[PDB]
């Protein structure tokens, strides 16, 4: 319900991170 735009902060710097592990 809530946390409507929370996430999309929580994009920015975790999207980061998802490219790192893909990669090892």
């Amino acid at each position: 319900s809530w946390f409507e735009p929370l996430v999309e902060d929580m994009q920015r710097q975790w999207a980061g991170l998802v490219e790192k592990v893909q990669a090892a």
